[PDB]
C-alpha cells in the first residue's frame, strides 16, 4: 500500500565528519526500474561505518551510512526479478552484476558497479532516492542501512530463507562473511597451519571461525585491548598476545612463537604498521598474510620488498572473496544449518534511535557487534 | 691426478665495488667433508652478478661471483653420495638441504641454508675454500662460479644428464629456470590468461617461454630498449610496449590493453617503481603479480594497499619457486628431450679470460646471456 509512494521515515544522517549521527525525518522515493525498497528490520554497526564518521574513509556527505542489515523488501521497481513484496534480503555493499569481467571470473567478487573504489554514494543511476527537507542525501556503497526504508539497486540485493532470524543474520552482510571468507576463500587456510589474526573485534573473531573450521592447529590472536583476548579464545583463538606487553616488535615475537614465522597472518584492524607486520611475521619462503582491514585514506605503507622476493604472498580482500549474491543466500541455510555461530559476535542489541551509543560502545573498546533493531 | 691436493688456477676476483673483475692466480683447497669440488665448464653473467659489482646486491667482498654455470665434479670429500668425480653438475645458488621446515613444506624453495638472506659469502661451515695474494675470498651464493675451480657444499650441487651441453645448461642454473618457473609454478599462469612482463632480459624471456608453455593467450612485453623486442617476439611476446613512447603512465597503457588489467604481471628488473608499476596493471579484483627483479639492498617501496584489498595478490620468488636440487635434473632431462629452448637466450659466449667485455655486453644492453667458456 505504500508501493509506488513517497515514505515519510526517519534516519540516521550524518551532515558533518566526526559528529554524531542525526535522526531525521526523510523522504524515501519509491523504487525505479531494477530497484528495491526495503524495510529494515536488524543494522550491525561495523567500524567501516565509523570510518565514515573519522573521515579515514572517505565518501560523500551528508550520507546516510550502514551496509551489515537484513530486512523485508517492501516494493519493487519495473522489471525486478530476483526479489518480491514479503521476501526476506540482505544488502550487498558489494554488487554482484553477473555480466561483468570480475562477475564472469571464477575468483573475482569485486564487481565493476560496485560504489567502493571511486565513492559517487548515488544509486547505479547516479541519482539519490532519499531528501531531507529538500536537500538529497548520499547512499553508501550503494546499501544505506541505517534508515527505516532504503532503496537499492537489484544487483545489491539477495533474497534469503523465509524463515532466518534477520536480528542475526545481518551479520552475513559483512562482518561475519567477511572475517571466515577471509580465512577459508581467500587464504585458504591448511590443516594444522599456525595463523596470526591481528584485531579481536568482530571480523578478527570470524577470521578466527574460519581458521578454526579451516582445521588450523594454532591460532594466535593479536590485539592491544586485552579486554577481546576471552572471546577470541571462546571461538577458536589458542593463544592472544598483545604487542603493548613486548619490549620488541611483535612480528619477532610471533617469529619465536611459530618456530620461524606462521602459514596465515591476518590484517583485520586498517593500520598501515600492522599490515607490514602481519605480512613480516608469516614465513618468508611460503606464508600469506591477507589485508581485511581498510587503510586510512590516501595512506601509502612503506615495506621491504625482499620480503616478498623469498617467497611470501601478499593479497586483500573485500567481503571475503565471496561472490555476494550467489553466496549470501548459501551463508545464511548454512547458518540454518548450525554450521557456523553468530551468538558470539553480538554483544548488545539496541533500538536503531539509539544508534548512536551504539557507536560509543563500538569507540571505547566495550562492543563486538551492537545489532539495531527496527 | 688433483684429487687432495691445494689447485692453483685462474678466477675473477671483485676486489671493490664498482670495478672490473681481476683474472689472476688463486689456491682452491681440496674439499672438506661433504663438499664438492668443480671443474667449470661454463658459467653466464647474470644480472644478479652485475648488482654485486654495482653494491645494488651486497654480499661480503672481496668475492668470486658467478653463480649461473655448470661444471665436472673434480673430487669429493668425505661422506659425498649424491655425485662422484666425473659427473656433470649445476651448482645450487638456493640449496636443498631435504631436512629444513622450508624444504619439508610442498610449495617453499627458500632452503633456510641459503646464503642469501644475511650473506656471510662462506661455505656451510663458515671458512673460504678460496686464497689469493694470500688473503681469504669469499664465496658467492655457495657456488662462486668465475673460476676454473670451485667448491661447493653437497646441498648447492645437483647432478645432471651425463650427455648434457654444458655451454646451454648453465643457464637453468638460474636465469631460464627462475623465469619459466616465476610464470608455471609462482604465478601458476593459466590456459587463455593475458601477461604482462617488465624487463625483457635472459630471465624476462624465460617468463614469456614459461606464459607461452602455460598457454597464456596474450603477452605483452614491456621494456624501455625496443632492441629486446625482436627476441621475446620469437620466444611468445603477442605484443611489445615500451613506455617511452607514451604520454600516460604504462600501467594505464597496459589496463587500457587489457580491457581492465592483465591475469598476471612479472616484474623482471630490480627497480622499487616497476614492482608498484607491474602490481598496478594486474586486474585489481583477481591479478596476480609476482616480483623477480632483484631490488637495490635496504631501499623501501611505496605502495597504496588499496590495490590489494580490491583483491590482487602481490608475491615473489628465488629461483622460479623450484625445490633446487629435486628441479634443476628434471629441467636438465625436459630440455634434452626440447621441451623448452636456451639458444634464444645465448647471444653471445667469450673465453672467461674476457669477463670483463661479457659484464660490458650486459652493462650496454647489446647482450641477452653472455656465457663464459673455460
Ligand atoms: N575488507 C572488507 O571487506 C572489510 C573490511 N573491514 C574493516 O575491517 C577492520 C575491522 O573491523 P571490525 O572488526 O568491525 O573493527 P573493530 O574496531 O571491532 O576491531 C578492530 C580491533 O583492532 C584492535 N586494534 C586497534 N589498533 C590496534 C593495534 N595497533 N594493534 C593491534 N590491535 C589493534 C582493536 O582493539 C579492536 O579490537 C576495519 O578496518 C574495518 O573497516 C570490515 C568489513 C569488511
Ligand atoms: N628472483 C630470482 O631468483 C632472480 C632474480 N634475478 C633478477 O632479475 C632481474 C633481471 O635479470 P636479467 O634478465 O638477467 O637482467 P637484464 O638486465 O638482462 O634485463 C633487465 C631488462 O629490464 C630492462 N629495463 C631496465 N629498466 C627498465 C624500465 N624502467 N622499464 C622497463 N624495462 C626496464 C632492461 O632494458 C633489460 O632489458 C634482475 O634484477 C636480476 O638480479 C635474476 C635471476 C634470479
Ligand atoms: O566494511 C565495509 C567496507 C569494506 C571495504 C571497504 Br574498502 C569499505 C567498506
Ligand atoms: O640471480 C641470483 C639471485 C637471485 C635472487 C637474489 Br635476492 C639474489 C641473487
Ligand atoms: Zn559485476
Ligand atoms: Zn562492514
Ligand atoms: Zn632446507
Ligand atoms: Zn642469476
Amino acid at each position: 500500500s505504500t508501493a509506488g509512494k513517497v515514505i515519510k521515515c526517519k534516519a540516521a544522517v550524518l551532515w558533518e565528519e566526526k559528529k554524531p549521527f542525526s535522526i531525521e525525518e526523510v523522504e524515501v522515493a519509491p523504487p525505479k526500474a531494477h530497484e528495491v525498497r526495503i524495510k529494515m528490520v536488524a543494522t550491525g554497526i561495523c567500524r567501516s561505518d565509523d570510518h565514515v564518521v573519522s573521515g579515514t574513509l572517505v565518501t560523500p556527505l551528508p550520507v546516510i551510512a550502514g551496509h551489515e542489515a537484513a530486512g523485508i523488501v517492501e516494493s519493487i521497481g519495473e522489471g525486478v526479478t530476483t526479489v518480491r513484496p514479503g521476501d526476506k534480503v540482505i544488502p550487498l555493499f558489494t554488487p554482484q552484476c553477473g555480466k561483468c569481467r570480475v562477475c564472469k571470473h571464477p575468483e573475482g567478487n569485486f564487481c565493476l558497479k560496485n560504489d567502493l573504489s571511486m565513492p559517487r554514494g548515488t544509486m547505479q543511476d547516479g541519482t539519490s532516492r532519499f531528501t531531507c527537507r529538500g536537500k538529497p542525501i548520499h547512499h553508501f556503497l550503494g546499501t544505506s542501512t541505517f534508515s527505516q526504508y532504503t532503496v537499492v539497486d537489484e544487483i545489491s540485493v539477495a533474497k534469503i530463507d523465509a524463515a532466518s532470524p534477520l536480528e542475526k543474520v545481518c551479520l552475513i552482510g559483512c562482518g561475519f562473511s567477511t572475517g571466515y571468507g577471509s580465512a577459508v576463500k581467500v587464504a585458504k587456510v591448511t590443516q594444522g597451519s599456525t595463523c596470526a589474526v591481528f584485531g579481536l573485534g568482530g571480523v578478527g573473531l570470524s577470521v578466527i571461525m574460519g581458521c578454526k573450521a579451516a582445521g588450523a592447529a594454532r591460532i594466535i590472536g593479536v590485539d592491544i585491548n586485552k579486554d577481546k583476548f576471552a572471546k577470541a579464545k571462546e571461538v577458536g583463538a589458542t593463544e592472544c598476545v598483545n604487542p603493548q606487553d613486548y619490549k620488541k616488535p611483535i612480528q619477532e615475537v610471533l617469529t619465536e612463537m611459530s618456530n620461524g614465522g606462521v602459514d596465515f597472518s591476518f590484517e583485520v584492524i586498517g593500520r598501515l604498521d600492522t599490515m607490514v607486520t602481519a605480512l613480516s611475521c608469516c614465513q618468508e619462503a611460503y606464508g600469506v598474510s591477507v589485508i581485511v582491514g581498510v587503510p586510512p585514506d590516501s595512506q601509502n605503507l612503506s615495506m621491504n620488498p625482499m620480503l616478498l622476493l623469498s617467497g611470501r604472498t601478499w593479497k586483500g580482500a573485500i567481503f571475503g572473496g565471496f561472490k555476494s549474491k550467489d553466496s549470501v543466500p548459501k551463508l545464511v541455510a548454512d547458518f540454518m544449518a548450525k554450521k557456523f555461530a553468530l551468538d558470539p559476535l553480538i554483544t548488545h542489541v539496541l533500538p536503531f534511535e539509539k544508534i548512536n551509543e551504539g557507536f560509543d560502545l563500538l569507540r571505547s573498546g566495550e562492543s563486538i557487534r551492537t545489532i539495531l533493531t527496527f
